[PDB]
């Protein structure tokens, strides 16, 4: 059972609703960060920042941000200190996001998949373990040190 | 996007070299941020940070980071202040990245595509204009203000 913070603008709103329901039915704990209603003009960043911020502050939790393509949404989430947000467009990329990147969040594009395909991506994301392999942690640590100082690490 | 900065560790190295040659042939000026040779044990974050820093610092340029899935790479690029790196897994997402997100960079997952498919993603990325539409700029501006200040914008 995993706690999952969800965020979405209008383009991901309907898919967010379905994911919340799906996560409840599969034994997880969805927390809705908004949008709470459909508003065709609303702006994704605030919802994605909210989901990623809450995810980072609640270790062990995951997050999912939803939009049209998911790309604006993952970009926004990645601006949050300590957040790692992959774009999941397949079961394989969702699983690898966890296994290799230890991503706490994924973005999904609601306009890119059927509901069936989106829920399978979610399933892979919420069940795949972080591998803890040395090279993966080393790379996470390098990026984290860059995030701390914004001093670009030298290339070999 | 005529100057194009590219970065990849070993996992994206061969595809990066193929893309550099393709960009030369289509009239662009690819700039290799590294890796300059295949080294099985190198780490992507420095190359992706270098590519994103140099892209953001160079008006009118674009950047591409290549990996296995591309997800670690776009996460790294997105930690650079001012950078917007989408994950492009199709011609449609590469185009939308420019049109909606004004993404200066994309990540591509070389293991997820044939070379032909990958070069077509690249073509869409470097030819699709930024829309300059009000709502898209408004969303970029909100994110840029969050990067400046780390005050999460209020949720409606």
């Amino acid at each position: 059972g995993m706690r999952v913070y969800l965020g979405a603008d209008h383009a991901g709103y309907e898919l967010k609703q379905r994911i919340i329901e799906h996560l409840k039915q599969t034994g997880h704990e969805p927390i809705d960060c908004g949008a709470l209603r459909y508003d065709a003009d609303d702006d994704y960043p605030a919802f994605c920042i909210a989901a990623a911020t809450r995810t980072v502050a609640d270790p062990g939790s995951l997050g999912i941000v939803l939009g049209g393509s998911g790309n604006g949404e993952q970009i926004a989430a990645n601006k949050v200190p300590g957040a790692r947000c992959a774009l999941a467009w397949s079961v394989q990329t969702a699983a690898l996001a966890r296994e290799h990147n230890n991503a706490q969040l994924i973005g999904i594009g609601g306009r890119m998949h059927t509901v069936a395909e989106a829920l399978a991506i979610v399933d892979a994301f919420v069940t795949t373990p972080w591998s803890k392999a040395q090279r993966h942690q080393r790379r996470i640590d390098i990026l984290a040190e860059y995030e701390r100082t914004h001093e670009a690490p030298p290339v070999p």
